[PDB]
């Protein structure tokens, strides 16, 4: 929250400096989407290969099921990541092929 608050105030200097108004409900919608994703820091007994970008709430439900199961859970962490490779990581294929 502290991140996200941050860059909020942050983009928002940029236009309140020029003269432009904008509301802050637009930045963060945007920003939400920017922290939306997890990274793997070790595998243990999940499947997940260390150093790749996960989804917040598969990631959770994985762990609900690997605990479940009996298997430690992976060393998750929130990751900010640029809109660039978020957007690259789609889910949909069709729209992934563009």
């Amino acid at each position: 929250r502290e991140v996200q608050i941050h860059l909020v105030r942050e983009v928002q200097e940029v236009y309140r400096a020029q003269g432009v108004s904008i509301h802050d409900k637009h930045i963060e919608v945007i920003v939400r989407q920017m922290l939306r994703r997890v990274t793997i820091i070790d595998s243990g007994s999940t499947e997940f290969l260390p150093g790749s970008l996960i989804d917040r709430a598969e990631f959770e439900a994985e762990n609900r099921r690997v605990v479940a199961e009996g298997g430690e859970p992976a060393a998750g962490r929130p990751v900010l990541m640029g809109i660039t490779k978020a957007s690259l990581a789609t889910d949909s294929w069709l729209s992934a092929a563009s």
